């Protein structure tokens, strides 16, 4: 019992990172077999940053430019190109640590694990949901950038996330590892407001399945509604539009518990119309968001 | 920028989970070097639970009656010795993967990160704090017993709790990793209640410091108070009494904000006596007590 904001082990992803440095700025890469994957932004000054043009800037660089550092053994870079807004470098020595991995472009609502890293190492691992507004609401200090997000399939690593930028708002941008941004953000140091951060309804509504398994059923009602009813509801408090698809995504909750997706719906519409009148649910003020269905399941079944 | 709840990067404790097997009851083991440290509840039936007395049960255990599995490698058991709630199980082989590592017994409002594992193998991780009733707020299903919370200092892991049971009221009890129970707990399916869990009031004050650093101002009021007129309203809120050693602990973040303790601790005054008004610091609408003044620093200079 009890439900905490977990994150995946991030052992598989610490024996990946590495420091890469060009001139003098140093960021996080990511080595997996012979490639170290890192924020095009590298290769820029702060003063460059303003309207970069990678693309020149890159033709300065060569391989020897690339200063990739594994701990304390430098490794040899053989090969540099740019992907969208990622530096691939080529290295000697495929990595010894290297996981089975997968690439994925997740989308908005998806949760993942982020291993903040400064100078390649390790400092700490917290859960993230991508917002709808494709920023994610991190902890991410100067050196943090190249710094992944993950989530893992027993023994498979899918990297979903390479951090590259904070807006003046103080939330976080970024890639795949395709090197495409999340959003409509740019690797530039310019005007870039993200648009609103509405609630991820689904989320909210797995969170109160997962309460209820956990005994915290004060906000269970005697109510039903419908998916357009809540909608409007939804719609007044910025919460995402319900789908079909998301009812059919929980009905595993809906089974295990006994409570109709509709029914915990107009739950969650009360709260919405009421607020928790200084109530909390596991622990918490408000309304979460930041498991989905498929973490509740792992989190409350204790997936490995 | 921005603020996580932040656990330490798990790999080091991922290489020292493994299985333990006596009869029909699994559950986690730590092995570091050549010994495997695992609750003493391994050999009770869940009848046993009732009322165990745990020399008797260990008499008719023998090594070869305790499976230790590393991944799918059978370890061999060449000793076993009860320490208070623990069994210590030497194997004839060191782990290779063994940290640099000391036992800590940490004091309540101290944080650390949990690895929760089920059959040695990691699901996940959290930080939790030791409460002030000596309970922790964990995620442990059936099968979690043995795993362990632990902080790092640079390489040196600091094992503090292992994982032995769950009240009736879903919060969980353990040890140290000298087998001793944080609080009045005993290994036994008996009538337990957690005192009061007051709110732990440095680290209430250390994450208002981290909200100030992270732009969130909308509390700090025009007040200050005394250690004896904050310490009357704490109580009156079931909030751990602030003394000097706490003022000299939050000094840094004092220094850093230019915000002296007792002006913070008259912010603090007002929140408790006024509530958020249905505003959010740091993305709570709840007094987050779960980060110290170290874990503040840590995380707001980016220590790896
Ligand atoms: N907004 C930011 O993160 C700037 C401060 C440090 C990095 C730099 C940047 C800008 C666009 S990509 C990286
Ligand atoms: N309260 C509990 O966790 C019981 C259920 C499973 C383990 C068992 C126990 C009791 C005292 S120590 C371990």
């Amino acid at each position: 019992s009890g439900f905490r904001k977990m994150a995946f082990p991030s052992g598989k992803v610490e024996g990946c990172m590495v420091q890469v440095t060009c001139g003098t700025t140093t960021l996080n890469g990511l080595w997996l077999d012979d490639v170290v994957y890192c924020p095009r932004h590298v290769i820029c000054t702060s003063e460059d940053m303003l309207n970069p043009n990678y693309e020149d800037l890159l033709i300065r660089k060569s391989n020897h430019n690339f200063l990739v550092q594994a701990g304390n053994v430098q490794l040899r870079v053989i090969g540099h190109s740019m992907q969208n807004c990622v530096l691939k470098l080529k290295v000697d020595t495929a990595n010894p640590k290297t996981p089975k991995y997968k690439f994925v472009r997740i989308q908005p609502g998806q949760t993942f694990s982020v291993l903040a890293c400064y100078n390649g190492s390790p400092s700490g691992v917290y859960q993230c949901a991508m917002r709808p507004n494709f920023t994610i609401k991190g902890s991410f200090l100067n050196g943090s950038c190249g710094s992944v997000g993950f989530n893992i399939d027993y023994d498979c690593v899918s990297f979903c996330y390479m951090h590259h930028m904070e807006l003046p708002t103080g939330v976080h941008a970024g890639t795949d590892l395709e090197g495409n941004f999340y959003g409509p953000f740019v690797d530039r140091q310019t005007a870039q407001a993200a648009g609103t951060d509405t609630t991820i309804t689904v989320n909210v509504l797995a969170w109160l399945y997962a309460a209820v398994i956990n005994g915290d059923r004060w906000f269970l009602n005697r109510f039903t509604t419908t998916l357009n009813d809540f909608n409007l509801v939804a719609m007044k408090y910025n919460y995402e539009p319900l789908t079909q698809d998301h009812v059919d995504i929980l009905g595993p909750l809906s089974a295990q518990t006994g409570i109709a997706v509709l029914d915990m719906c107009a739950s969650l519409k009360e709260l919405l119309q009421n607020g928790m009148n200084g109530r909390t649910i596991l622990g918490s003020a408000l309304l979460e968001d930041e498991f989905t269905p498929f973490d509740v399941v792992r989190q409350c079944s204790g997936v490995t």
